């Protein structure tokens, strides 16, 4: 019954109060349950204020947020007396997002040694909401973090001062012998919200070194 609204952090949002008369006077009230304050907050025509933000009731009865943020996630309800005579209800659920910058691979290896585990590099994404995920490719094909000789260590960290996230994914591989000598790797960031294109790193191409042994004793 509650309509889902998706809004990008930073951007304005207008929510319609269904059945409100087009202009004042209006009998309507907005009630909001959002962010980290537990109590419903009540707004009515005015409506009023800020600036610089936040929520105001417009002349047409709509709710206006000048720049949406994480603290605006939650429930937005309107009740309005129709023109005339009975009441119309509106009920929205608002979620928000931020697309982070292009992902980057830090500390990439120039060379890998076949037959032992190697740190390929760490993929970092900065500034997403909600967190979303990172994943790797080897020559354009998906790496599963659990398959033979691939392992991934991942970190999600939330900035307590902005609510945005930093993701890290450190790829470790153990190359089999012969063995393409110049494999390519890259990482993609997949947003949690919205239904959005992944963001991909520039590829790295370490060389695979195979040290040749003839150095063990017949016991
Ligand atoms: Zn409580
Ligand atoms: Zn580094
Ligand atoms: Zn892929
Ligand atoms: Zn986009």
């Amino acid at each position: 019954m509650a309509q889902n609204i998706t809004a990008r952090i930073g951007e304005p949002l207008v929510l319609k109060c269904k059945g409100a008369p087009k202009k004042p006077p209006q009998r309507l009230e907005w009630k909001l349950n959002t962010g980290r304050t537990e109590a419903w907050k009540v707004l009515s025509p005015q409506g009023g204020g800020p600036w610089d933000s936040v929520a105001r009731v417009l002349p047409n009865g709509s709710l206006f947020l000048p720049a949406v943020g994480i603290q605006d996630e939650g429930i937005f309800r309107c009740q309005a007396m129709n023109r005339n005579g009975k009441e119309t209800k509106s009920n929205y659920r608002v979620r928000v997002y931020q697309i982070p910058g292009k992902p980057e691979i830090v500390d990439s290896a120039s060379e890998l040694t076949a037959g032992v585990p190697n740190k390929v590099g760490t993929c970092v994404s900065e500034g997403s909401y909600p967190a979303g995920t990172l994943s790797w490719h080897l020559d354009g094909k998906p790496l599963v973090p659990n398959e033979k000789g691939v392992s991934v260590k991942e970190q999600t960290r939330r900035h307590p001062e902005t609510g945005l996230f930093t993701l890290q994914s450190e790829l470790m591989v153990t190359p089999a012998r012969g063995g393409d000598p110049r494999p390519t790797f890259s990482c993609s960031f997949s947003p949690g919200l919205p239904r959005h294109r992944a963001l991909r790193t520039a590829p790295i191409q370490p060389r695979v070194w195979e040290p040749v042994p003839l150095e063990e004793v017949q016991l």
